[PDB]
RNA sequence: GGGGGCCACUAGGGACAGGAUGUUUUAGAGCUAGAAAUAGCAAGUUAAAAUAAGGCUAGUCCGUUAUCAACUUGAAAAAGUGC
DNA sequence: CAATACCAGGCCTGTCCCCAGTGGTCCC
DNA sequence: CCTGGTATTG
């Protein structure tokens, strides 16, 4: 008995099928356990396992991190209160007790209900004097009088609890506070550099112009307009643009041939400015630095909207300004509405449901919703012009705690905190002694490179301690070893050398590593001249001379430089032909040039004696990012460099790690030659062996030492091995299920391993990423397209509009503008045509006026289009609006275009799976099947693991009319697996030489033709004129029959027509959050859940809507009525995720606490979600929850109706027009099928669905559109299957008629039905008649 | 076919340190006329505290991913069970 | 009970690692 | 978006 298995691995399904030699699917009798009368059942060996998507760990991580943050914010407050404890006890011995219970109702309060002062007079006085906390903050900052200790605590606690961001290093307000003064100093620097062309800046109000609430480009235009004879794209204009945050191009300003784009926010700005200064000189550095200072001042003026000389609390003063303008504008608006619109006053100021002022202050209306509600009201009235101006600048009736406060740096809150401490420490000595401690509380962060401050109970922690005691903000530097912790931060994540598994890899920017890469590339260069007989390698002397003459004087070394600066200057060749490098060398000595610029000592860099030292320095600059730790580590080399060079050195930082270790590159030595790898790279006679040749050469000891250094460690389990693969957690879940299915299937066939296993793997918020890409690309492009055409993120889900914005609103094949309102008339063309590369992504698509303008449609865009549009395309590439791959495919015509080898490769990639994840799956199955070795100790491959792409079976279905319709039922997954098995086994039987291409384990026109006509042996006639093939296809060598076109197609049709297919929905315990996160208001309802142990929801609100982890069948007695008479029951209890641990620790006590008595402990049945119950007439239900059910039946629609629906709905490449005519004629000859289909649905519904209202509405809707075209009626019949689909009921639409879901809101019936436990394939069942329990 | 280094991009997976809102109860004396239903007016911007119930290992730690048909022996781990 | 309609915690900054797809180049 | 929880209306 021989058989093969077909598998279809997806993100929510694994289809499986067992086939025989004749491509038939067996059927077996399977034992049925349980307590019903049924002892066995017939099963076809074909089915599909269904499961909910595997989820990533991201959400868990975000919630875990927010948890830690809440804990540490509490800890900060606790530190502060600990400092205040004794003196506060002297002033008011219950102040902190009133704060801690402020949330409680007065009934539950132990102290007086007014928090701050404990009596109503003082409380009311305080609030009248300080309506907002920022009033009190400013007062404590500016006043000199002794203040109440409780108010001081409240101010400092508000600052520490909401302390602002940490995006700016160093200190703030360093005289970069005034915009006028930094603008004046920029003008002074500029007029210093350009004495002949001075700028007249008198009468220019730079403060109001640059600090105005306007866009960057608008403020730039306003400022430039005040300077005659100066344009926004001039030098000064670009400097102002750089200060305002735009991305100016200083190229034309300095007549550069290269582009010099600068943005102060990019990571490359330091190196970009150093690059620019390398050309025009260093006299211009002062100018760009003055511009950076002005930028800092403008960013600060965005937050501090008040004069910084009337108060030392500009932030609190700005918040008070917000409050005062709110008060004035509210008074004005109230009066205006009283006078002009007296009937709308109650709606605006009293109705919380409306988005007026009442809903804005007391309801759920946001500032944006309020502005939208009140803008027409202001435009309708008179006197609302200033209010409207404030409204359009988003500065009307502002609150102080708002969504945009995230701009505030923590140095500002710190300035206010320090000021308060300096004022009040003159009166309270413990504030003088603890000033720096409190400052530390506010300013201390745990470094990202230290992680959780755990003590051996956190799987996330890596921090090591210098000593064993409690870590506080004030002793962190002394208790935590920041060095070892920062080192573990990187070393627990980076790879070791695969060749030497115990050796750490080198930093990516190590000097040694770049020497290695440069020599490895340079050692395979060849060259020819006239007198030479044959191309030659480069000798060691030539390589060293090229390194010292070119690679050590130029960041990049082009082939022209190699030809002219070496072969002409040294070798005196006027003509030389180079191979092994094109255009320029890919490797380079970047770090050498960085350190040469910083230290300016070439002899220091070239002296081998300093190698070690340099390797350590780069290591530091790679391993650490904190400039203080960098300084501490580099301190040991301070005697070698000047303090200025030490400063520039500690400023420079690198990222990334290599693939090879130092011991591999320059450590181990060949036994006989005594040379390292890098030594051979520098010189290896006339062989010039590179890295692979060296480590694979049997005449050297490198290979043997690599083999000896190898270790294996502990092997992972199956689950561990799958978890460590590179792939989505969803597809990994599918892979694990696939392996479990194959294990069961082997167990079903009597532990007989199959001949072949054929596997096919499916292909694999976002609008925010689209909006971000467009914003960044357009602001980098300098375009005003978003000014003239505003767009929201959701709108970018339209392909044509997304392309339009990515192309700056221009045609991509013609240099012309495109119209938005004309997008429906334009074309979306594939760069490389989809007949070769089936790529439908934005990476291979282009919006154009007409695809005709591409040139010829059989290849890449023509050369003329490339010549026209290459510069515009390069602009789009630099703005990251198109990718490097998109640009390269767009420009391939100037490189020869598509060659025939490329077309052959594309057609091959369409059929041969090359994704790594599928290789890993194939390897897993292969290593689990084949385990024995032959006489040569080579693996014995009993089971051949074949991998196919979906296109083979897709084309098979489309060519032989085995169509799929996904919406009808879930059988198409199983059918895909069956067809996979059939096609894969037949293909490898017909052409055995293809095993290397399709089986796991170890001229262009010819291969193009061959791989295009690889599937033709299935066909009877092929049109490529017309050729015909025999009825019986056999193997050419063995003579074995592989396909009988008269019999096997019938077999496939019978297999696809079988109604009995094992569809199994994986039952899963529910996990995750306890309930909806929403904190609901108090309500008289037992559905509310307490947010804390003592917070009765009827007084404090709380949560509702918990998630049931799994239900539990309980058979017990419950007390009934006032008598408490015991009454037997049988019901489902939903154990919530929050209740699960308490229930599982002791079920009987849990159930008795819920009210049940005398629980039959052995009749407690655990029922996860999707548990299957069979009722009458084959009706099945699945458990959605403890009180709801899902549809549990499949509608096995006959094959003729499936193919009719496919053809009539025009589901998919029609083919020959004569075959299209035949298909249309078949559609029109079988119109009655429509009615029959409805009938088939109806009989199913009345038997299984039981939705009388919905079914009647659907029948009426079908009888309403009987005159519609057949195509549309079929398209909507497709929608009709939502009523019968397995699973949760969903709404659907038949034409314009909407059918709402019919829900099954009671689980009472399944308590007397038959529970069914299914194995992973569903072949093994256990059936329990619940009606016998009671 | 499988594999490796380098260059240019792109894409996804994992971890850590932080920010601003939101929500919930309470505090921020509502006034007047009517016994009240209510009517007229005044006012509104802020704060505390919680932010999965909680756990013991008591850390400035852990608490939402992955994994799970049934049954036997099993403490569980796990293995075994149907031609 | 049965049907019906409404609801849902998102947003943001920074540091770092890994595998893997595309196009190239040199090798095992 | 889905789909299970919830209050309202019967
Ligand atoms: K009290
Ligand atoms: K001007
Ligand atoms: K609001
Ligand atoms: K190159
Ligand atoms: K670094
Ligand atoms: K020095
Ligand atoms: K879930
Ligand atoms: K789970
Ligand atoms: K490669
Ligand atoms: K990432
Ligand atoms: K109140
Ligand atoms: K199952
Ligand atoms: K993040
Ligand atoms: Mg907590
Ligand atoms: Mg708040």
């Amino acid at each position: 008995k021989k058989y093969s298995i077909g598998l279809a691995i997806g993100t929510n399904s694994v289809g499986w099928a067992v086939i025989t030699d004749e491509y038939k699917v067996p059927s077996k009798k399977f034992k049925v356990l349980g307590n019903t009368d049924r002892h066995s059942i017939k099963k076809n060996l074909i089915g599909a396992l269904l499961f909910d998507s595997g989820e990533t760990a991201e959400a868990t991580r975000l919630k875990r991190t927010a948890r830690r943050r809440y804990t540490r914010r509490k800890n900060r407050i606790c530190y502060l209160q600990e400092i205040f404890s004794n003196e506060m006890a002297k002033v008011d011995d219950s102040f902190f007790h009133r704060l801690e219970e402020s949330f409680l109702v007065e009934e539950d309060k132990k102290h007086e209900r007014h928090p701050i002062f404990g009596n109503i007079v003082d409380e009311v006085a305080y609030h009248e004097k300080y309506p907002t906390i920022y009033h009190l903050r400013k007062k404590l900052v500016d006043s000199t009088d002794k203040a109440d200790l409780r108010l001081i605590y409240l101010a400092l606690a508000h600052m520490i609890k909401f302390r602002g961001h940490f995006l700016i290093e160093g200190d703030l307000n360093p005289d970069n506070s005034d915009v006028d003064k930094l603008f004046i100093q920029l003008v002074q620097t500029y007029n210093q550099l350009f004495e002949e062309n001075p700028i007249n800046a008198s009468g220019v109000d730079a403060k109001a112009i640059l600090s105005a609430r306007l866009s960057k480009s608008r403020r730039l235009e306003n400022l430039i307009a005040q300077l005659p004879g100066e344009k926004k794209n001039g030098l000064f204009g670009n400097l102002i643009a750089l200060s305002l945050g735009l991305t100016p191009n200083f190229k034309s300003n300095f007549d550069l041939a290269e582009d010099a784009k600068l943005q102060l926010s990019k990571d490359t700005y330091d190196d970009d400015l150093d690059n620019l200064l390398a050309q025009i000189g260093d006299q211009y550095a002062d100018l760009f630095l003055a511009a950076k200072n002005l930028s800092d001042a403008i960013l600060l003026s965005d937050i501090l909207r008040v004069n910084t000389e009337i108060t030392k609390a500009p932030l609190s003063a700005s918040m008070i300004k917000r409050y005062d303008e709110h008060h004035q504008d509210l008074t004005l608006l109230k009066a205006l509405v009283r006078q002009q619109l007296p009937e709308k006053y109650k709606e605006i100021f009293f109705d919380q449901s409306k988005n007026g002022y009442a809903g804005y202050i007391d309801g759920g209306a946001s500032q944006e919703e309020f502005y939208k509600f009140i803008k027409p009201i202001l435009e309708k009235m008179d006197g609302t012009e200033e209010l409207l101006v404030k409204l359009n600048r988003e500065d009307l009736l502002r609150k102080q705690r708002t969504f945009d406060n995230g701009s505030i740096p923590h140095q500002i809150h710190l300035g206010e905190l320090h000021a308060i401490l300096r004022r009040q420490e003159d009166f309270y000595p413990f504030l003088k002694d603890n000033r720096e401690k409190i400052e530390k509380i506010l300013t201390f962060r745990i470094p990202y490179y230290v992680g959780p401050l755990a003590r051996g109970n956190s799987r996330f922690a890596w921090m090591t301690r210098k000593s064993e005691e409690t870590i506080t903000p004030w002793n962190f530097e002394e208790v935590v070893d920041k060095g070892a912790s920062a080192q573990s931060f990187i070393e627990r994540m980076t790879n070791f050398d695969k060749n030497l598994p115990n050796e750490k890899v080198l930093p990516k920017h190590s000097l040694l590593y770049e020497y290695f890469t440069v020599y490895n590339e340079l050692t395979k260069v060849k060259y020819v001249t006239e007198g030479m007989r044959k191309p030659a390698f480069l000798s060691g002397e030539q390589k060293k001379a090229i390194v010292d003459l070119l690679f050590k004087t130029n960041r990049k070394v082009t082939v022209k430089q190699l030809k002219e600066d070496y072969f002409k200057k040294i070798e005196c060749f006027d003509s030389v032909e180079i191979s092994g490098v094109e255009d320029r060398f890919n490797a380079s000595l970047g770090t050498y040039h960085d350190l040469l610029k910083i230290i300016k000592d070439k002899d220091f860099l070239d002296n081998e004696e300093n190698e070690d030292i340099l390797e350590d320095i780069v290591l530091t600059l790679t391993l650490f990012e904190d400039r203080e730790m960098i300084e501490e580590r580099l301190k040991t080399y301070a005697h070698l460099f000047d303090d200025k060079v030490m400063k520039q050195l500690k400023r420079r930082r690198y990222t990334g790690w290599g693939r090879l270790s130092r011991k591999l590159i320059n450590g181990i030595r060949d036994k006989q030659s005594g040379k390292t790898i890098l030594d051979f790279l520098k010189s290896d006679g006339f062989a010039n062996r590179n890295f692979m040749q060296l480590i694979h050469d049997d005449s050297l000891t490198f290979k043997e030492d690599i083999q000896k250094a190898q270790v294996s460690g502990q092997g992972d389990s199956l689950h561990e091995h799958i978890a460590n693969l590179a792939g989505s957690p969803a597809i990994k879940k599918g892979i694990l299920q696939t392996v479990k299915v194959v294990d069961e299937l082997v167990k079903v066939m009597g532990r007989h391993k199959p001949e072949n296993i054929v596997i096919e793997m499916a292909r694999e918020k976002n609008s925010r990423e689209r909006m971000k890409r467009i914003e960044e690309g357009i602001k980098e492009l300098g375009s005003q397209i978003l000014k003239e055409h505003p767009v929201e993120n959701t709108q970018l889900q339209n392909e044509k509009l997304y392309l339009y914005y990515l192309q700056n609103g221009r045609d991509m094949y013609v240099d012309q503008e495109l119209d938005i309102n004309r997008l429906s008339d334009y074309d979306v063309d594939a760069i490389v045509p989809q007949s070769f590369l089936k790529d439908d992504s934005i990476d291979n698509k282009v919006l154009t006026r007409s695809d005709k303008n591409r040139g010829k449609s059989d290849n890449v865009p023509s050369e003329e289009v490339v010549k026209k549009m290459k510069n515009y395309w390069r602009q789009l590439l630099n703005a990251k609006l198109i990718t490097q791959r998109k640009f390269d495919n767009l420009t391939k015509a100037e490189r020869g275009g598509l060659s025939e080898l490329d077309k052959a490769g594309f057609i091959k990639r369409q059929l041969v799976e090359t994704r790594q994840i599928t290789k890993h799956v194939a390897q897993i199955l292969d290593s689990r099947m084949n385990t024995k070795y032959d006489e040569n100790d080579k693996l014995i491959r009993e089971v051949k693991v074949i991998t196919l792409k979906s296109k083979l079976v897709s084309d098979f279905r489309k060519d032989f009319q085995f169509y799929k319709v996904r919406e009808i039922n879930n059988y198409h997954h199983a059918h895909d697996a069956y067809l996979n098995a059939v096609v894969g086994t037949a293909l490898i039987k017909k052409y055995p030489k293809l095993e290397s291409e399709f089986v796991y384990g170890d001229k262009a026109t010819a291969k193009y033709f061959f791989y295009s006509n690889i599937m033709n042996f299935f066909k009877t006639e092929i049109t490529l004129e017309i050729r015909k093939r025999p009825l019986i296809e056999t193997n050419g060598e063995t003579g074995e029959i592989v396909w009988d076109k008269g019999r096997d197609f019938a077999t496939v049709r019978k297999v696809l027509s079988m109604p009995q297919v094992n569809i199994v929905k994986k039952t899963e315990v529910q996990t995750g959050g306890f309930s909806k996160e929403s904190i609901l208001p108090k309500r008289n309802s037992d559905k509310l859940i307490a947010r804390k142990k003592d917070w009765d929801p009827k007084k404090y609100g709380g949560f509702d809507s918990p998630t049931v982890a799994y239900s539990v069948l309980v058979v017990a007695k419950v007390e009934k009525g006032k008598s408490k008479k015991l009454k037997s029951v049988k019901e489902l209890l939903g154990i919530t995720i929050m209740e699960r641990s308490s229930f599982e620790k002791n079920p009987i006590d849990f159930l008795e606490a819920k009210g049940y008595k005398e629980v039959k402990k052995d009749l407690i049945i655990k029922l996860p979600k999707y548990s299957l119950f069979e009722l009458e007439n084959g009706r099945k239900r699945m458990l959605a929850s403890a009180g709801e059910l899902q549809k549990g039946n499949e509608l096995a629609l006959p094959s003729k109706y499936v193919n009719f629906l496919y053809l009539a709905s025009h589901y998919e490449l029609k083919g020959s027009p004569e075959d299209n005519e035949q298909k249309q004629l078949f559609v029109e000859q079988h119109k009655h099928y429509l009615d029959e289909i409805i009938e088939q649905i109806s009989e199913f519904s009345k038997r299984v669905i039981l939705a009388d209202a919905n079914l009647d509405k659907v029948l009426s809707a079908y009888n309403k559109h009987r005159d519609k075209p057949i195509r549309e009626q079929a398209e909507n019949i497709i929608h009709l299957f939502t009523l019968t689909n397995l699973g949760a009921p969903a709404a659907f639409k038949y034409f314009d008629t909407t059918i709402d879901r019919k829900r099954y809101t009671s689980t009472k019936e399944v308590l007397d039905a038959t529970l069914i436990h299914q194995s992973i394939t569903g072949l093994y069942e256990t059936r329990i008649d619940l009606s016998q329990l009671g």
